[PDB]
């Protein structure tokens, strides 16, 4: 019963290290750190001995293992990283069984139409309160599991609710005027449609394209210009931008400028072709995969935890130090962090009921035909959860990460398993604290952070989201941006060319005939923080320079002007990093009679210029439709139905259905259930260093405990 | 033969025994060693080493040759360090040179008995001769020269010596300059307070039983134009006192409203300032864990089993496309010099010299024990001197290389700081990534080289990271930790009568203790030479402009670009939404764009940001330190202008730093410029920062902007 170890392990996804000197094999895979000596009747798993009936065999310089090796060793039980959940958590995402079950319920529905698509199949949230009672009192929820089924019947949106427990269809509801998000088959349609269009073919041949089979299209939302674009609000449309495939594995580097096709997805036809001046396609091969590069040798570097991880994953609940939280996946927004508690000397304190991406937008600034309408709502319009990019083990996440698989429903209602969907990893983050008192023994502690990382790629854009749990109570939310730049074909080769000036009015000349058009990356996070309870108040603390009225030589002082933010409209604001914004529990105080709070920091830095607001005049539509892009901070009363900053059905939206609507009522934020919305972004002005591929650029956000604790949270257990 | 564990742990080597594989894994800096008991060979950084004497196990205790460490760690297999046959001209003064410099000034007829040395540093050869050495290996063909600054009681004298020729080049007393605080100043203060009956009396009033338990702190007094009632003439220090309650944290027991002014020359207290009696906060607040038990953790290691990607030849560090010189200064700490980027076999100049410029920690309380607090920790206390030896694995990751550094003490005697600087490479997420749908992923990991330095002055612990990104970006982060300077107050809780007044200038972080609001302002002096000496400052302001091109759009995203022509205009506030470049108007990239470096003074922070000086413009602190209120500064290169706060900041009556350097408002058009980045925080306290402060960080960045012709990390073309 034997197999060549090296192949089997690689294929298994285990890292295999052979030590000639020590005559030892080191195998690493997620929480499992294994040591095995050829011929040995014992293997070490996370520092624990494991008897092998069939030893590893070295034959003719090749290692061989039993057909049972991987299972016996990896799934030995010595790897305690993953545990079995006894009592299922109320927020566990729909299982593949439940997905199939939900699809069969609506399919067996009277009104179900064949060819209906599933934009989203998600767990319908149990009552927030029953869920907290479950997490804190382990009180069973006791309301049937329900699933939300959102379908696209051609261009129409219907909303169904299925009672899974009972296998019952609870509601069927047509949603008038709403457009559905772009589904994967849309991509294939656009390309086919362009391929079959005779006129298109003609437009491309007059633009110097010899092989019209070499044209690569991209499916783009058209937005809404109040008909100004000349597009019927009624039609299910997509704009089409095309590139030429020159085989360098980078079509994005070969734009066919000033050629736009409008596709009626309902009609499966090209309803309009916008042609502008002819710009020769930049033809030079610009591979980013290294196919033309010399691969330099670097010395090995590995981060190891030879005895296993400090965290435990039981079902979807992650336990690490004083942190407890539930981790699930949504096809639209991706990762969802729930029932986040902080174990304070045996008392689990509520920090966040649920936290997740709210939505995002990538608006362009070029008014030309191939650009003016670009303002991507990649989660809303494209489904970021669905588009998750599997973690490239060790490059995308450090070598000591644990990679989780996540299951979602595809647009057809068939369960889909995303491999290495989320990376979980503990990391050294410098000294937690230090004090080297003169002529005294040093006092230093190392800082440890638990990172939850997720990557989603939409078109040319690659997004990385890190949910960072600081051992001291702080929570960081970082977002990195990489991928390939959306570029404009231009005549200028250099800034010395006559068209250079006009060519670069809207972006930098990053290569010969290539302009990296300016745009912004705007991210919004939806954080339902419950600071040591549900009832919270928004408080402002503005550090000010006030005149010295107390005497002495000082002409001024540093004081703070503190005040509550009473309702939603006042809560919706720009964030001055020089100021302090707390979410406090007016009902609970720390040892000093100070209200337990969390400090909200929407702007904690970045590596690209900061997006001060949306870089759109206020008379602009995009600007209108989407208010979330302009304020950095928003606070709203908790509504189980208000989850998207851009609104639920942003495709060709005619008005603010997102944050503009949620606060529109200007309700009270006094001693009530608040939801924090943090907006952060970059203004991306290009440079040659970002072509052919872009270096990840990061933006940081932070949530810090503020009088939440009574002292340094990391000091340690008192022996007193 | 010796006990291996002892010998090794005594050597500073980490020892791991693997009972399963019967293997010893020994680590120290760049040395990654694997040895098996009884083996005739060992492994050093992946290379086999013949052993004279195999490791011997006795009583299940290992034994080694008294030659082992040498034989193995100094084998030559660990190539982390290399021999420097031609010393770099910026090499810092050696112990011998420190000793010889001291001899030379002591031999002058002018040397006064009891003279102290505030600073003894290299007077480097000329900037062009240094660049010629680094780039062309052209010898400076010069004699080492040293700058020797002495404190004759309270008098500053500046001398220059020629180390080869062993001669005094100059002797120059500095009129009106006060010298920085020397270590001995610390003990004279305590001593002087101890001997003061009056002082002892004041303490007595204040409820202090044993005056022997009183801990003083020697504080700079600044300059109030005489409103502090202090003579400008006198060498003074103010004294704040704490009571030692045996918790190892005197800082937690302030004696409020008792201030003593000491004349270090007269060696006596010249003034006692008494305010209202505030009982001393007595509750024991140890920060050293004497009272705690840490939660057990599973081991984590970062190993580089084949050694490091960098080489250290003398002080020359070579890593990937980066080449730079690291040296120590007693005032400012580390100096990063002759920084070049090896662009496909061609070294392009990035930075002639970069270091800490200076820094300030100014308080916002107008009260007697606070109003004067404006700590210039590097200029006034010597941060390089006060370097905190890295706590291996805690202060820096387990894969760091800890360097020892030598400077001169205040008596002119060489002083070697162990684990002065940490050098470490780290995984920084994906360098770049593109997961083209339905295609094989394209991902690369990002690697960063960090040069970390910690300095502790009084209650503050300062961490500085000089981060080399493989892609050409240079990051500069500053971490802040330690113990907070607190105020004793009568309120125990926010519900006390006095709670409101008590907290007027800071948060109530403990019973009877207020973390007094203050700022942390860092200034970095960066002599960037972007692909050359002659550069220009260019503003690129992203703007929304009305659309004139047609179609449905009302507006467009454009840039307002223009040159910043002189020092006054270059002296400004930084908008993180704008772009500031240092361009070489003499060189461009393949797209005809001038090679540049994007300057980012504010790249983020974990504490509220200091947008300016949290001071009224009529404030004396404000007047003296202009650097505090502008985030960006650019001045013409001048070897004598290195400090934001000026050379002699103690009791300065006016700005002799950046205020003076740009004063003349010279042109910055196609000339040798020096960038100064001011970054800060506004620290409003929390209970979570007491009794020890969780490290807070600030970030700054320098990114290549059209310096390259493409992604700098794709690699060489096949
Ligand atoms: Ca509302
Ligand atoms: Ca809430
Ligand atoms: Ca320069
Ligand atoms: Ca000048
Ligand atoms: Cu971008
Ligand atoms: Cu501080």
């Amino acid at each position: 019963h034997m197999v060549p170890m090296d192949k089997t392990l690689k294929e298994f996804g285990a890292d295999v290290q052979w030590d000639d000197y020590a005559q030892l094999f080191t195998l690493i895979k997620d929480g499992a750190y294994v040591k095995v000596k050829p011929g040995a009747q014992t293997a070490i798993v996370n520092g624990q001995p494991l008897a092998l009936q069939v030893p590893v065999v070295m034959k003719d310089n090749k290692a061989w293992v039993s057909d049972t090796f991987i299972n016996d060793v990896f799934q030995s039980g010595l790897d305690q990283t993953f545990q079995v959940e006894k009592r299922p958590h109320p927020l566990n995402a729909l299982t593949a069984d439940e997905i199939k079950q939900a699809v069969e319920i609506v399919k067996a529905s009277a009104d179900f139409k064949p060819n209906t698509r599933f934009t989203e199949i998600s767990l319908l949230p149990p009552d927030k309160e029953a869920v907290w009672a479950f997490a804190l009192e382990n009180k069973p929820v006791d309301q049937p599991r329900k699933a939300d089924v959102i379908m696209l019947d051609g261009k129409h949106i219907i909303e169904a609710v299925v009672d899974l427990q009972n296998n019952k269809l609870l509601s069927w509801q047509p949603i008038k005027d709403a457009h559905g998000m772009v589904l994967l088959d849309d991509f294939a349609s656009v390309q086919n449609i362009i391929n079959n269009s005779e006129e298109f073919a003609a437009a491309v041949k007059k633009r110097g394209i010899t092989d019209a089979k070499k044209v690569i299209t991209t499916p783009l939302t058209v937005g809404y210009f109040d008909g100004k674009d000349g597009l019927k609000q009624d039609a299910r449309l997509l704009k089409v931008i095309s590139y030429l495939d020159v085989g360098d594995g980078n079509y994005w580097a070969h734009p066919i400028e000033n050629l736009v096709a409008v596709v009626d997805l309902e009609q499966k036809k090209i309803v309009k072709i916008e042609e502008g001046p002819v710009v020769p396609v930049p033809m030079t091969a610009r591979p980013f995969d290294g196919r033309d590069r010399v691969a330099p040798a670097v010395k090995p570097m590995q981060i190891i935890e030879p005895e296993g991880k400090n965290y435990t994953i039981t079902g979807d609940m992650i336990h690490w130090r004083n942190w407890d939280f539930h981790l699930s996946m949504n096809s639209r927004v991706g990762p969802m962090i729930s029932t986040v508690t902080y174990n304070d000397n045996g008392t689990k304190r509520k920090v966040m009921y649920e936290g997740s991406l709210g939505g995002m937008i990538v608006p362009y600034g070029d008014p030309d035909i191939g650009w003016y309408f670009k303002a991507y709502l990649d989660s809303g319009d494209y489904g970021m959860g669905t588009l998750t990019s599997p973690i490239a083990r060790g490059k995308d996440a450090p070598s000591n990460a644990v990679l989780l698989n996540e299951t979602i429903a595809d647009y057809t209602g068939v369960p889909m398993e995303i491999p290495r969907a989320i990376a979980v990893f503990e990391r050294y983050a410098g000294p937690e604290y230090k004090h080297q008192e003169m002529g005294q023994p040093n006092v230093s502690t190392e800082r440890r952070e638990l990172v939850v990382r997720w990557i989603s790629t939409v078109g040319n854009y690659d997004y990385i989201f890190d949910w960072i749990f600081h051992e001291n109570g702080t929570i960081g939310i970082d977002a990195g941006a990489t991928g390939i730049e959306a570029v404009k074909g231009v005549k200028a080769k250099t800034m010395h060319d006559e068209t250079a000036k006009d060519d670069t009015r809207y972006g930098t000349l990053i290569d010969h005939n290539i302009v990296g058009t300016t745009h912004q990356h705007i991210y919004n996070f939806r954080l339902d923080l419950d600071v040591d309870g549900e009832n919270n108040s928004l408080v402002a603390m503005d550090p000010v320079v006030k005149p010295n009225t107390a005497g002495g030589p000082r002409t001024s002082t540093m004081q703070v002007n503190q005040y509550n933010i009473g309702n939603e409209q006042d809560a919706a604001q720009k964030f001055d990093p020089g100021t302090i914004r707390l979410l406090s529990n007016p009902n609970k105080e720390n040892r000093m009679g100070n209200p337990v709070s969390y400090q909200i920091i929407p702007y904690a830095g970045g590596t690209h210029p900061v997006a001060k607001g949306a870089q759109f005049a206020p008379d602009e539509w995009i600007y209108h439709r989407l208010s979330f892009m302009d304020k950095q901070l928003w606070v709203t009363r908790y509504h189980p139905g208000e989850r998207f900053p851009e609104g639920k059905y942003p495709n060709r939206s005619t008005h603010d259905t997102g944050l503009g609507q949620y606060s529109k009522d200007n309700e009270s934020l006094d001693n009530t259930d608040a939801v924090v919305w943090m907006t952060t972004g970059t203004t991306h002005v290009a440079r040659a260093e970002e072509w052919p591929i872009m270096p990840t650029e990061w933006v940081h956000t932070l949530l810090k405990p503020w009088n939440f604790f009574d002292e340094t949270p990391t000091l340690g257990a008192l022996k007193k």
